[PDB]
């Protein structure tokens, strides 16, 4: 029904000619357009689904990008540039600079092969620098995931594996981003990248994004998420498998007391769900594919990003100084 107003050859705002579909989902559709009033430049246009959740997210996204784009006009910190917005047949339309495939789409269209370590380093630095800029501007993204990290240009080499020519990224999808001064929603983040303080409803802020990035880097390294579940209890069980027991102070503070017996997770290891967790999940370091010190440095950084206590958890400002990033500074 939304597709009635975003077919290729359709013209939006009497200038943007749809030439292709870049993404679609519950949120709506992103389309590649020729901009006939900017010399035929190609742009991206997000056509927002006509439902509460997405309309409100889009109105907020527009406000956040005005502020971030004004603040960083050169896009030194790699937040996508919003060119304008307008309304088309009742749909909110956000115009962006054109970006390439998401890191997710790249992984998938590569048959779920992981990224090479040298690209992971360069991507992890740009993601930490980008989201650190949010964090310096009293913002938390809340929804970082591979689908929200896009390549600037996703052209690749193909050999006996696709390899990006340029692994430069930008960060998109700012409709959930929350200012420090705002009242915080309870359910933030996509299941698989959600921080323990969010699941336990302890309150969250910038550190929940650090957790999400830790989950992202391990997914780039493995080609699969390390938290493959749709259940809060199971998710906490997986965290315990990979990172050890939760701190007692977070158990004691949570209203979700039923999840815990004495001060440990009430979880049958020997149930069908318990065997699933023991199969798919194991201690973090056992996920390393080489003992090579560069792989150890990456895993040290991920471990600090997956610190349970969001106060002790490494900041992105600290992450940028991590030794894992020295091979970028060898110049
Ligand atoms: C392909 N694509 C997509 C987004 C873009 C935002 C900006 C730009 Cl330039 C592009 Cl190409 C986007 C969206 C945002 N924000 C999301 C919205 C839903 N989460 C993933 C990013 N989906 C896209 O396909
Ligand atoms: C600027 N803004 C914001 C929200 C909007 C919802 C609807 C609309 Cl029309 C706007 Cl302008 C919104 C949401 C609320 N309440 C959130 C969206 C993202 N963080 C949580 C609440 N914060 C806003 O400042």
């Amino acid at each position: 029904s939304m597709h009635l107003i975003c077919q290729s050859g359709d013209v939006l705002s009497a200038r943007y000619e749809i030439v292709d579909t870049l993404g679609e989902g519950a949120f709506g559709k992103v389309v590649e357009c020729i901009d006939h009033k900017a010399g035929g430049r190609h742009v991206a246009v997000k056509i927002v689904k006509n439902v509460d959740r997405y309309c409100e997210a889009a109105r907020s996204e527009i406000q956040v990008l005005e502020h971030l784009n004004t603040t960083d006009p050169n896009s030194t910190f790699r937040c996508v540039q919003m060119l304008e917005w307008f309304e088309h047949h009742g749909h909110i339309c956000i115009v962006f600079e054109l970006l390439g495939l998401s890191t997710y789409d790249f992984i998938k269209e590569n048959g779920f092969l992981p990224f090479r370590l040298d690209h992971i380093r360069k991507m992890a630095y740009q993601i930490c620098k980008s989201v650190n800029f949010l964090h310096s501007n009293k913002l938390t993204h809340t929804d970082l995931k591979p689908e929200n990290i896009l390549f600037v240009q996703s052209d690749y080499t193909e050999a006996y594996e696709r390899t990006l020519i340029n692994p430069d990224i930008k960060v998109v999808d700012f409709g959930s981003a929350t200012y420090d001064d705002e009242h915080h929603s309870t359910l933030v983040s996509t299941r698989h990248y959600r921080a323990p303080e969010v699941i336990l409803a302890l309150g969250w802020s910038q550190p929940c994004d650090v957790w999400s990035i830790g989950c992202i880097l391990i997914e780039y390294y493995l080609g699969f998420t390390v938290f493959p579940t749709h259940d809060s209890k199971e998710h906490l069980a997986m965290m315990e498998r990979i990172l050890g027991p939760l701190p007692k102070h977070m158990i004691q503070k949570t209203r979700k007391r039923k999840y815990f017996h004495h001060d440990r997770l009430d979880w049958d290891e020997h149930s069908s769900a318990g065997r699933y967790v023991s199969r798919a999940c194991k201690p973090l370091k056992e996920f390393m594919l080489s003992q090579d010190v560069e792989h150890e440095r990456l895993f040290d950084l991920i471990q600090k990003m997956l610190e349970y206590d969001p106060a002790k958890r490494i900041t992105l400002r600290e992450a940028l100084k991590h030794p894992f990033f020295d091979l970028l500074k060898k110049s």
